């Protein structure tokens, strides 16, 4: 049939841009988010979503933009956990319930961020989330093989989107994190 | 004029061995854990605990031992989150509320684990927790300067033995005594990371 | 005008595959190696080459592939230094003398390899070289901005039983195809927001 | 009966400080370098040196590099720095290993620049990256001989020395790189 893509968080930002570049006559591109009635942080909602989608080829997760900023000593832990619930656990749930529907040659592309490795004050929540995502990405790449699992690590929306396509298209890549940060890590 | 230590999870395992070694004519060593009525995953408890301790010199967190093993697709997420609450958020809470009482020249030493970097099937909860601790360790180190913050990353082999508690404890003592070290992660894994 | 590519080591292997994919009617693809009279380990030979080419857009270095296998205690140091001279110092010489000729929006893409981080007995020369390449990539990326500098880090790429032995252990289930690796170069070349990065394409070998 | 230490680069700086801390009634501490006539970048010279030492327990290598942009630095100078620090370490490990007693170790020196990206420092960065990668292969090949690296920043010499001592004393540590950079890696 057609190659089916699922872009969670793909209603806006990078997600939307990627969805646009994926739209063709030979593909089906599902996008979902809080806007479309998917709470990626809620397991039953995530399970529901993938039940309505069925078998597809490539899963992309970009959801999770908010996080409380400030020093560890100041930042409210409840807000921090709420940040974790969406960007980290959201990805975990997505992989957990999406995986069984991936067709042969399928892939999962998660999203971390440079803050996983660039040490910046005020950003422990984002750094912790991203570091966890990158560790989980590699365990998944191992457990789910031959299903490929990679992460894009952002620092133009089209240049970021290009990295996802590359993850989706390269059949020899798995368990890797691709930095697209315009040299912020330097 | 004694140097004061707090070891969270210092009632057993690495913490207990480290607490013994820290005991001396010039030190006071407070140990706390579930056994002593401290729930490190609860902010109220942790906030109150440090209230009773007052100003001290070195904080060491070794607590949070359990995590549900298994594939990502199999592991119950609530259990995963619960493990996160204790080891990771426990360390965050300890640092968040412990930092205020640290005397000048003091330090915080956290515990991660080799699984943060050694990719092993069925260990995504520990891998994620440890990776998170190490990233947070470095942020803390930057924000708390001149207070030093480091992490010890224990392993279970090239060395031909399994790690003794005193070998791990030695790493903590090194972090505590070396005042030119902050924001580092000290591996003591018997070479397991070499795979 | 036409976009100009220089692929050092592009007369065979990964480089040859990449040169074929870059080949088109609106591009100019220069390939060179020992076969074409370029000794990338010899500074005056590298200087000569870029004088003949002049201004161009993208430099890709895949040159140098041999290194003595074995333990540190056994490997003849003189052979190690020779391998270093080609793959590492060759890349340094290519960037040093090629840089001034890169047009606006140009880039440099070097080649390391998984052995920079996958710890494998008997491979210290390759590991050392690749670790050196990747550290140098990032310093370059910083000194040459806005010229972009990145590095591709391939795993095993396509006796028959050795391939079967590998495939079985690789998460992807197959051994690298030359074009799988070349795709990564094309991505580094086309992505104007990527610099200072190392791109792993190793079929999951780094996972252990 | 005593424990024997060899510190290449031990006549000054970190090496000298470490040698001071290792000296005691129950140890023997050999120090060597250019100052004592040892040329660590010369294979024959390193080989012969260990002949004079014989069996021992712990080798420590703490043994300049041209600063400048990659486009500016003279490559023969860059190669000369590599000869002394990287290949010097390789030669020390290569010819000193067979002499190491049971429970012995090798501790090399890299530096934060292997991982802190700084303009004008490509030679040091490349050297320290090479060291840290070679360190881990060695730790794997030489097991159960332990092999670690100390990575200093641009600090107090005794604090750096403490890191070496820690590497030497911990029997459960091999293939690791210990940062004692005073927070410089944090940026």
């Amino acid at each position: 049939d057609k190659t089916v893509y699922v872009v969670l968080g793909g209603t806006s930002g990078i997600g939307a841009e990627l969805a646009k570049q994926l739209e063709s006559e030979h593909t089906i591109v599902h996008v979902a988010s809080r806007q479309t009635g998917l709470d990626i942080s809620d397991e039953k909602s995530v399970y529901h979503y993938f039940e309505t989608i069925g078998a597809f080829d490539h899963l992309i997760v970009t959801a999770g933009s908010y996080a409380p900023a400030g020093k560890v000593v100041d930042v409210e832990v409840t807000q921090a956990k709420y940040a974790f619930d969406t960007k980290f656990w959201g990805a975990v749930l997505a992989a957990k319930h999406g995986a069984r529907y991936l067709k042969q040659g399928g892939s999962i592309t998660l999203t971390s961020g440079m803050l996983s490795r660039k040490v910046v004050a005020n950003t422990y929540v984002k750094a912790a989330i991203n570091a966890a995502i990158e560790a989980t990405t590699k365990v998944l790449a191992k457990e789910l093989a031959p299903i490929r699992v990679n992460a894009i690590s952002p620092g133009e929306a089209s240049d970021i989107a290009m990295a996802y396509l590359f993850a989706i298209q390269n059949s020899y890549m798995t368990g890797t994190v691709i930095d697209v940060d315009g040299g912020a890590l330097l």
